[PDB]
């Protein structure tokens, strides 16, 4: 509905897989809600999905949200894969579970509850908020306190 909100999100990881973190800022009429956490072993992709997911789920009513992120991964999937998955039953052409299906589905459910406008940022053109989120993410990744139970260990 109405009620405007601005969300900034970033994800960080030290390896692949390695300790990682996310950072997100929920802003409404000047007020800011900050989010972040570190995980002992995760991926950059998953943190980037986790940042968007946490912020959105923090919303308790239909909102017009402008989602700002530097993630190429999140971008490709919102504009290139999400549609095919939905029509293919969250399965890859050759019928087979997509990577991070747990987070993509949960993020898609998150997006459904609001009218979203994506603001993709490239290189040095992101706002000051996109960098606070990066500091939060990198800080969390250096002091992880949680396990990413949904990550299928690939190594
Ligand atoms: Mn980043």
């Amino acid at each position: 509905m109405l009620k405007q909100v601005e969300i900034f999100t970033d994800g960080s990881c030290l390896g692949n897989p390695g300790p990682g973190g996310y950072g997100a800022i929920l802003r409404y009429r000047g007020r800011e809600k900050t989010f972040s956490a570190g995980y002992t072993r995760t991926t950059n992709n998953r943190m980037e999905l986790m940042a968007a997911i946490v912020a959105l789920e923090a919303l308790k009513e239909h909102c017009e949200v402008i989602l700002s992120t530097d993630s190429q991964y999140v971008r490709q999937g919102i504009t290139q894969w999400i549609h095919n998955w939905k029509a293919r039953g969250w399965k890859t052409a050759d019928k087979k579970p997509v990577k991070n299906v747990d987070l993509w589905q949960r993020l898609d459910a998150a997006l459904g509850q609001h009218q979203i406008k994506w603001e993709w940022v490239k290189g040095h053109a992101g706002h000051p908020e996109n960098e606070r989120c990066a500091e939060l993410a990198r800080a969390a990744a250096m002091n992880p306190t949680l396990e990413d139970t949904g990550y299928q260990v690939e190594v």
